[PDB]
């Protein structure tokens, strides 16, 4: 399986802060890279566990975070989507 461990679904953040994203991959097949998305846009990828990306200086809005493990055989494994919201100020 592939899981986003941070942030958690529904978390709120403040504008201009980095959103640090962490993902865990459990597989028998070697992982070539974990690709990190916001909606359909590729943020970055990581070839080395623990797998992470960051949205640096996050602008305001709704972000739908997903991780996709690409195994060495080509097979893609999706995480569920982790939606977060970035606001001007979080009370
Ligand atoms: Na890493
Ligand atoms: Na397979």
């Amino acid at each position: 399986m592939v899981t986003i461990d941070s942030p958690v679904a529904g978390e709120r953040f403040e504008a201009g802060k980095d959103i640090n994203i962490s993902a865990t991959v459990k597989s028998k097949t070697p992982v070539s890279k974990v690709e990190f998305y916001n909606g359909d846009t590729l943020i970055s990828s990581d070839t080395t566990a623990p797998y992470t990306a960051k949205i640096t200086g996050a602008a305001v809005g709704a972000y739908n975070l997903k991780a996709v493990a690409v195994l060495s055989d080509g097979r893609r494994i999706e995480s569920p989507v982790t939606p977060v919201l970035v606001k001007v100020i979080v009370l």
